[PDB]
């Protein structure tokens, strides 16, 4: 019902922090709802699709946030494969009467061109289908795709606990 499942990659697990400080936990604390974190490190959309039934369907949430693509770019999964898999998760969610919400993958220094491509396509696919989109970049970074003050973790490309806090706070306002 107001229950949510966040399925994603390292950026949903909350790397490099622990999953307990990740954005889905904050989402839940802020919106005073139940959010289940099904983010696993470095996963591709195909990886998520495969565990979609037990990780999402079986939870009987009313909403599912699908935040993926970073892992796909790291592992050179082509645009055609990423598309097909985003589509499949949306379709199964909808077949199950679960409202899907897409989270764009984030700018990431190793693969900016590939990420720009994934994000751009994902935005237009979400727009033609009236699916709600989460753009975590709007609270994490500046016009140059660089993390704002105190938001970058000790590893490049990944958010600090505060970064994850603002991501969770942004999602609570959007949802």
């Amino acid at each position: 019902n107001t229950k949510v499942v966040a399925i994603g990659d390292s950026f949903t697990f909350g790397y490099p922090g622990n999953t307990e400080n990740s954005w889905p936990a904050v989402l839940g604390q802020t919106s005073q709802i139940e959010v289940v974190n099904k983010g696993l490190k470095s996963q591709t959309a195909q990886d998520l699709y495969s565990r979609f039934d037990a990780d999402v369907l079986a939870e009987k949430p009313g909403r599912v946030i699908i935040f993926v693509g970073n892992g796909d770019a790291i592992k050179e999964v082509p645009l055609e494969t990423f598309q097909q898999h985003i589509k499949a998760m949306v379709e199964k969610a909808e077949s199950n009467h679960i409202i899907p919400i897409l989270a764009l993958p984030l700018p990431y220094t190793g693969v900016q061109n590939t990420i720009k491509e994934f994000r751009e396509w994902e935005s237009s696919y979400a727009k033609e289908k009236n699916i709600l989109v989460l753009d975590f970049a709007t609270v994490l970074m500046d016009a140059d795709n660089v993390y704002l003050e105190g938001l970058l973790s000790k590893e490049a490309n990944y958010p600090s606990k505060e970064g994850y806090k603002l991501m969770g706070e942004y999602a609570s306002r959007v949802l």
